[PDB]
């Protein structure tokens, strides 16, 4: 699988 990252915001 992959992990969870976070948009530009």
């Amino acid at each position: 699988s992959f992990n969870p990252y976070e948009p530009e915001l």
